[PDB]
């Protein structure tokens, strides 16, 4: 895990070392140590005021089509892919940190990536959870519920101040890759 | 686990360097973080409107005769083992280019990943009649009376990454489709 | 492990390896040695005289609307990252413990920052939980809890033995943050 | 881990590296990853249709009187014995030193055939063939008269009971092979 | 000796193997499933405490720890005694305490046995516990969890444990019949 | 982790290498892989003869304020935080037999050791009224109505555990004592 963390940390410019404590630091560990055990109990304790057997099942995937912290962990993975790619890639050209040469079309390349998983995955959020703060009731009216059942959120206020914590932190790592791309985009175009 | 990865990774052609990215962080990774606990409940959550008792054992046993996460598991080891075959086999010699004895190995190293893939896919296919889980399963195995209703955990989470690792499955038969390609080029054409 | 604790002290003054003591082997080893299992049936054995469905999950939400171990969590990692933020900057000047030249107000900068960092922590957990001490029974009127209903806290005596202790060793942690700015305020301006 | 793989793997034959591969990837990946939890909810979910109060426990007891997993860890665990002693003897014969070879190595491939025989020998015995059924009809004391009870998951066992007993036969064929090529050079070698 | 380090020690390995990736499972749901025939708050909770005062897991686990300490004493006195004569430059003594840890170790695997024989009456679990503890009324019957399971692993740890008491034992009686002699 | 068990291995006196293994393999060894085990279900099987709702909770809380195995814990990093404190200050001298300005820590930190391990075993008899742990436990605590009995669970195992992790750490009580007759002896002889 070291050797990891060492490895990409040597090959990365002035702002990709920031970038790798925002990922690691608070992505990574709060999602880890923090936040997976919020999520442990939130169908077990989804609560659904009926009598009526399976509304509670149809109900939960109804308004949770896919947990919140399953949604963070396959953009932590999307995210970390391009930033270990070019590594990869590296090892591979050299065996056959400036930007030169064809390096420098890989490393653009895997920025742009990066911004366009980091907004894809950030408008999922906002699109499938209509906002970023968690309700306490849920109206469910789905087969085979009759008419409509109110259904009750395990811990929302806890889940709603770890969503705003993971949309901010995602929302800096989108101004310091458009940030990186502006300096390259000024060395090498407007270098010029 | 890195001294592993660090084996296979140097011991790998161009495309292999690709094929090596999108089995671990991809089949590995989600199976293990984000996977493995949505089919925590698989068993725990199914209910079934009935008072019958042992029709909800009969009736999930019915429907889900081996679990996606287990399909899964079996699927990455069987594709797993030619690559590590291979290097067992080279280090005995010893006792990337590709040539001489080694042609043949590296080869059918491939082929079976081929079919070993494909396999599954059929399998996944055929036993689930799709990718899309329902929420809803009629159920008339004894001793369940007549047919009873019976209800998925988590049907929508499951299809999600049922269809994800459909797709990168497909991805790595392509990578694997093209070696022979740069393969039976080389050696049928030159 | 032993590497990042190996490689953070080395880079240390004289309190501030004091400060790492009080740091790891009270603040983090408490947490995850006993305080995690104690928080572990916090809402399983929430228990409330009512037979209103949905009262427990509103009741509950509202009373801890983030749990203990989770706010200590949050604040271990904020209060540990300027160390290891200035760790990771000390290797890109190198590349490019006496405190001299520019180094100067990167420490003092992170010093700074912690003495925030736990006092903001210490305000929260007051202001949230109005006080250190965990009481037995809450008394909540949340919709759709009729009037107002008794509910009981599991494990409050533990609880508030636990809070007491962490927020004993932080105020400790200030304490020693505050003498190493006295030191350093005496070298530059009161050396003037 | 891998130092325990590894120092087994540099002293071994050509086909008893091919039996490393099969013992490792196979006998202890499907175990450790993929019917080790198969098997979490035996109990649990065993579901006896009656209103005797210890019914459960004893016929449940009856049936399963050792989990497959359970027998399975056994089994690994004395297949892999002698194979552990060969290691464990050479370095102190090396130690005293600071033919022989020949004798202990024969054996241990012996003691394995035996010992894989005798662990497939009893789980035919003790559940009447390798597929397992939906129900068991249970009289002991204190149920009354016949009562019925269901397992849980049954079809995914008998999946996993199907395919460790075929991997166990493949390391008997191994063994027996590299026990014929011994015995053709010393023996009949003569 | 052979027997010494390699069949003492793989025994060792043994016992530590079956406890931990096979025997901890077995016991992990002893209480859950103990079932007693009675409608009496609290009769259940002192009926299992009765008969299993302290789990067969737990009792080897202690066994384990305790079989190791003789061993590991003797390192620490032979490393230190070779150590500080090394800084200070800077057997007899030992086979009286070789001697001893064998026979430390006989003590230990005897005593334990013997507890496991007369806490629990014998080596086979049964499938029913007869109990008349307060507050249980007159004598409940209680069912106990796995239960031929239990027994099977019993048996593998007591034969285990009684070979290394001659394994132990045979050593002991190498030593002093050269000693003697 | 040998490098932790190693450092300070390495770093003891003829005595302390044997109070080093009598905390490790006996303190640490039985709370980590015998003893937190035993404590698991301690709220979950804790039983009480009533129909009063919040009751069993506040009758486990009375008398269980703190659990044995969390007191263990807490005992532990305050016994083995002197011996590592040692370590740390000797290492930045290092980097920057007992004699010196070590003669004052290391006799420090064995007056600390003797502190904490005295003052946890004294909490264990006031707090939980000797060391034998009890069947039945009877409550009136508010909302329970009148005295309600509630039963506990595996006291026996419960007891056993508790009278070994007593006499062990009696044992490193004159451990250390008798290192602190070593240290003064040789000064009581020069005065
Ligand atoms: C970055 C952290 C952002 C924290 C605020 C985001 C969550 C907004 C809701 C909120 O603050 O809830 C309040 C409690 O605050 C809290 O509990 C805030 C705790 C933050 C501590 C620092 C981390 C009480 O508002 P409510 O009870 O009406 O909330 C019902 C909505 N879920
Ligand atoms: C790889 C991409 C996987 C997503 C596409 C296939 C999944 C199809 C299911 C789907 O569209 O479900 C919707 C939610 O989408 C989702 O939940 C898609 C989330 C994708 C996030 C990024 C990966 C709403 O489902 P519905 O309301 O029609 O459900 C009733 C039937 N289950
Ligand atoms: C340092 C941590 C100890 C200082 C704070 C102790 C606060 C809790 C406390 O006083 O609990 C009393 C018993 O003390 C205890 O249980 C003190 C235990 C100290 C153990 C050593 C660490 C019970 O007092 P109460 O019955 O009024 O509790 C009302 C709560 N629900
Ligand atoms: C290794 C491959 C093992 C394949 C054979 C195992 C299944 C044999 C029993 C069988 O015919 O199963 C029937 C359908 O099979 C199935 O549908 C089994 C699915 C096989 C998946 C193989 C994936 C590799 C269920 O019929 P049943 O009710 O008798 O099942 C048993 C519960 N009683
Ligand atoms: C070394 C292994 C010795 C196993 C001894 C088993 C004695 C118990 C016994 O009578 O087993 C009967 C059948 O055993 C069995 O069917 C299990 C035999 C052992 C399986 C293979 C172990 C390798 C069950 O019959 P019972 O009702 O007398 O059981 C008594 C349990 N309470
Ligand atoms: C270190 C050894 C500690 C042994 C002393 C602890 C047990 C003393 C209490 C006692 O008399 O226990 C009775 C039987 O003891 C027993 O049978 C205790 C067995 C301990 C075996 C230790 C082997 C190592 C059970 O009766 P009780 O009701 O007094 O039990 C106490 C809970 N109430």
């Amino acid at each position: 895990l070291q050797t990891i963390l060492g490895g990409v940390n040597k090959h990365s410019t002035s702002i990709g070392k920031i970038w790798l404590t925002v990922l690691f630091i608070f992505r990574i560990m709060i999602l880890v140590v923090a936040a997976k055990e919020v999520w442990g109990d939130e169908q077990a304790d989804f609560v659904c005021n009926t009598l009526q057997p399976g509304c509670k099942n149809v109900c939960y995937d109804h308004y949770f089509p896919i947990s919140h912290i399953r949604l963070w962990a396959l953009q932590l993975i999307f995210v970390s892919t391009p930033a270990l790619l070019v590594a990869m890639h590296v090892a591979y050209r050299r065996h056959e940190v400036r930007i030169e040469g064809s390096l420098w079309w890989t490393y653009t390349s895997s920025i742009f990536f990066r911004v366009i998983f980091e907004a894809a995955f950030m408008y999922v959020f906002y699109v499938m959870y209509d906002g970023f703060s968690m309700q306490r009731l849920v109206k469910c009216n789905a087969w085979p519920c009759p008419n409509t059942v109110d259904c009750f959120v395990s811990r929302p206020t806890e889940k709603t101040v770890f969503t705003v914590f993971m949309i901010a932190v995602s929302g800096i790592c989108i101004l310091l890759n458009v940030t990186e791309l502006c300096y390259l985009l000024i060395r090498y175009c407007s270098g010029k």
